[PDB]
């Protein structure tokens, strides 16, 4: 058999949607060079294709990712079908899903820029994660089944992309690194701090050895369709078996990066979302333990307490990682670099390694998510 | 299907075809072991448990011979169809579990193992290998069977009233008193989810006394069939275990040579893991002071939370050691098989107290008295 692999354009696209049985139009609307996402109207449709490195950031990369993209999706849509898009149709060997529309909502990042609070997005978050994070672990599936999904979900490119950028190269002077000059006295502060780069070293290990959970692997802000009502997580490219606490961190860090980009009482509503996030995860998480594990250990008590102040731990550990990564690193987060004026942009960016450093020593400090909060605001007062 | 079983006539016949008297040796229903004698071994998995493991063994022992040589049996020939490793014949030598309750003392056996730990350990690992390549062989060496095997009799069954558990009823009041138990449970826990979860390097997965070929020069570790990516503290943990259920099958004065094994095989394996680590880590982080050292202490942790279940497992649950069911007479047996429950229980409780190698044993040696 000959290879089956062919770049989708706008009118290959409406003949794959039709050959598949889904007067019609449509758009490619994709916001970077490694996929296509393409808009087909009248109800509507979402095809997305991979697109591989010599049509091409980048980043070389398989368009092997596609098919994770599509697996995770489909399996999340298992637990929690109101927070994902439904998938219609996917292929490996062509890189497509096809899924839902969400046009009707906005990407949370920019909504959350441009002052939109979301009163939900916390409360759907933490859903998200305590569903998607427990019913994909050793607690809630046979060992010898979670085996085999370990294997169908490894993810070698894409872990490689995180143990970089993440977990190493902001640490160091590294070239993928990319801050303004003015930054650099403290760069060089985080760089010469032996104590808090052998902790971001342990993370670093528990990523790359922790096969806990089925994990989404990049969920930022900009990876969360948004209104004041609904709340839908896309693109878990980057899902594997890593531990549970990274997910949690991540957004967790997302939020704080924004509540840095905002002043003063405007703070308040990403505040919250911290607090909200943490309590619905570990109420949806308990939640699903108390029903449905099927260790024999699960109802012992202390276990699940101890169970949630270990991942707890590693989330404000990861948070403090995406904190710092997303402030120096390669790949920049809208909230810090569109703050203005410069000098303000600067003193903001300085905090997000100040807090991000404090976050990832001081981990398995904190007791509760408002001490972690409360640090946080005076941290950045 | 390409499968059949061997007996002597067909095994001569294969080693024959391969072009490398026959006498069925195995220890154990599950394997054919076939002698034929210049000398060879064909070991063959016979068909409740997957013949897959014969091709974990087969890989497993290649990737040791591959760092550690002369601890391990060369492997000429393997074939997962068939079932079969063709190996090197190590007659020689005696079990180290009989010769250890024989009364052999083995003086190079901690060295031996503490190198087989540091070099197989560090060498498969995240911190030796690029994490591309690493996952890769998390996939070879996936064990499910085998994984499930270690996950209740290791880790679940001796710690609840479980139908697989075997002991004496003169011990159910001890027993009885580890079920009730809970904070040592909630540890257990925490060890079997590691055991789990922590896929940190390609362990042996049954590093016991009763795996290894020993005399007075030469060691030999056979049998990695539970071989996968697990806690690097595993096989330490297990093999030491091993070492002080030998210790408590003695009395006085003759336990020593046991407990300098636990101090050399700890020693040896902390400076051969230093070593590689130093030399051969692929980490941007690996020199950073303070960072091996906190890795070893965790590593320790673990080991010792992990020799603490082999203890008991091997006490209470379905696979015993010959160490304990031989001493005599009853009353004395009895003892012997509460204070390694107790010894157990204090290891998976106390394991983040212990500063040194040293402490454990001292703490051992005041339980045992
Ligand atoms: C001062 C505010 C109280 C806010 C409020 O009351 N509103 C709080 C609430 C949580 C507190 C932190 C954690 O406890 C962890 C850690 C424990 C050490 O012991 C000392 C350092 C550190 C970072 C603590 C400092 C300070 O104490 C914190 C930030
Ligand atoms: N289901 C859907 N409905 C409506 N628009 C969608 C959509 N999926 C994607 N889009 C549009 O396409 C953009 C790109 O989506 P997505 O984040 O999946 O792409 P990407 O994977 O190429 C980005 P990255 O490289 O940062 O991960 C979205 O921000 C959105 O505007
Ligand atoms: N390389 C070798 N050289 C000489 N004898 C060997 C040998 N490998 C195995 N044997 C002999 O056969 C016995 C069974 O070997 P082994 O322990 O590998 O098999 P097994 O896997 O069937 C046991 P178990 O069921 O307990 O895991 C050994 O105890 C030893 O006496
Ligand atoms: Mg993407
Ligand atoms: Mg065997």
């Amino acid at each position: 058999k000959t290879p089956l692999y062919e770049t989708l354009n706008e009118s290959s696209a409406v003949a794959l949607a039709v050959k598949l049985g889904l007067t019609l139009t449509c758009q490619e609307i994709g916001d970077g060079n490694l996929n296509y996402v393409f808009h087909i109207y009248d109800r509507a449709l979402i095809i997305k294709q991979a697109v591989p490195y010599a049509k091409v950031e980048s980043w070389p990369l398989t368009i092997d990712r596609a098919r994770i993209e599509s697996s995770a999706l489909i399996r999340q849509g298992e637990h929690v079908p109101h927070l994902v898009p439904r998938v219609f149709y996917s292929d490996t060997e062509m890189a497509v899903t096809v899924m839902e529309d969400l046009s009707h909502l906005k990407i949370a990042r920019k909504g959350l820029i441009e002052g939109e609070n979301y009163p939900h997005l916390s409360q759907h978050i933490g859903e998200f994660l305590g569903k998607t994070l427990f019913y994909s672990s050793d607690y809630a599936l046979e060992p010898k089944v979670k085996k085999q999904l370990v294997k169908q979900f490894t993810n070698p490119e894409l872990c490689d992309i995180t143990e970089r950028l993440v977990f190493t190269d902001p640490f160091f002077d590294h070239d993928t690194n990319d801050f303004e000059e003015e930054l650099r006295p403290f760069v060089e502060k985080l760089w010469n701090n032996d104590s808090v780069k052998i902790e971001a070293a342990k993370l670093k290990k528990s990523f790359l050895t922790s096969a806990e959970t089925l994990i989404h692997g990049d969920l930022h802000t900009g990876s969360i369709f948004a209104s004041e009502h609904e709340t839908k997580v896309i693109d878990p490219e980057f899902a594997f078996y890593g531990p549970i606490g990274f997910d949690v961190g991540q957004f967790i860090a997302n939020l704080f990066l924004n509540a840095l980009s905002r002043d003063g009482a405007d703070r308040e509503p990403l505040y919250e979302h911290v607090n909200q996030v943490w309590e619905t995860f570990e109420e949806t998480f308990s939640e699903a333990w108390q029903k449905d594990s099927l260790d024999v250990y699960a109802n012992i008590d202390g276990y699940l307490t101890d169970t949630l102040s270990h991942i707890f731990e590693e989330a404000i550990g990861f948070a403090g990682c995406e904190l710092i990564r997303r402030t120096i690193g390669l790949a920049h987060v809208a909230d810090l670099d569109t703050i203005v004026p410069f000098d303000k942009r600067i003193g903001r960016k300085r905090l997000a390694l100040e807090t991000g450093t404090a976050f990832i020593e001081k981990r398995s400090e904190f007791k509760t998510i408002t001490d972690v909060i409360e640090l946080f605001k005076l941290l950045v007062k």
